[PDB]
């Protein structure tokens, strides 16, 4: 499909664009309601999902009419949250309140309301978040520190810390392993991935670029680094374990939310 950059710190940004691999080109399209940067983006049901940022309304954007709808609002202020989606339900993870946040809740579309699910054991925004195996892992923030939420259970438990301490990390899942992408230690090139059968992160090549505030998406087998600090853009191919430059977008992006619909 696609790759939608959404928002971001350029001024806070309600801009949106779409990245094309076939073509390697970014392109417009409809904007926001509302500016966003520390956003979080999630792609539930064929429609995208911006969800905080501020600059606690949520809205939904619907790729068929091109254009962004309201949704219904979080109970708590979130920027630098992460954004999973788990058994058909949005999560918002940590954040700060303009207070760092432990707080997690899970919004329902089929009803339009958001619900609070067990807090998170540590406090973290510039959260990066990624569902594998049934689980929402939360990486890093303000740490190298790593959980993952069980919703049958409704619990946090801890798992593996990764070598390097990140805030605003992106993250995202590629063949059974999280990636874990840049981050602010200074900005960070490096790159590390978690494996869950064994419980242990593990090296991955740097990118080219030091980047946090990134996006993370997944592609056709390939891990999209986007914004974070220019608009460059690079793909990961694990087959060779390198870094290659794509095309930029067409505006600069800190704090960005980066989905694939």
């Amino acid at each position: 499909g696609r790759i939608y950059a959404v928002g971001g710190y350029d001024t806070h940004l309600n801009s949106v664009e779409a990245y094309d691999p076939e073509t390697d080109t970014w392109s417009p399209v409809a904007p926001m309601n509302t500016r966003r940067s520390g956003v979080g983006v999630a792609v539930l049901d064929g429609h995208i999902y911006a969800v905080g940022g501020s600059h606690n309304s949520v809205e939904r954007y619907e790729p068929e009419r091109d254009e962004w709808h309201l949704v219904a609002p979080m109970l708590t202020r979130r920027i630098g949250v992460g954004v999973a989606v788990l058994n058909g339900r949005i999560y918002a993870v940590g954040g700060y309140d303009g207070t760092h946040l432990n707080s997690v809740e899970a919004y329902d579309p089929e009803t339009d309301t958001w619900s609070p699910v067990a807090p998170m054991n540590t406090r973290r925004s510039g959260v990066g978040v990624a569902v594998l195996d049934g689980h929402i892992y939360a990486v890093g923030g303000s740490h190298n520190s790593v959980e993952r939420y069980e919703p049958e259970r409704d619990e946090w438990h801890l798992v593996a810390p990764m070598l390097t301490r990140r805030i605003g990390v992106g993250v995202a899942v590629l063949n059974g392993r999280i990636y874990a992408v840049g981050g602010y230690d200074t900005h960070l090139n490096s790159v590390e991935a978690y494996d869950p059968e064994t419980d242990t992160w593990s090296p991955v090549a740097p990118m080219n670029t030091r980047r946090s505030g990134v996006g993370v998406a997944v592609l056709d087998g390939h891990i999209y680094a986007v914004g974070g600090s220019h608009n460059s853009v690079e793909r990961y191919e694990p087959e060779r374990d390198e870094w290659h430059l794509v095309a930029p977008m067409l505006t600069r992006r800190i704090g960005v939310g980066v989905a694939v619909l």
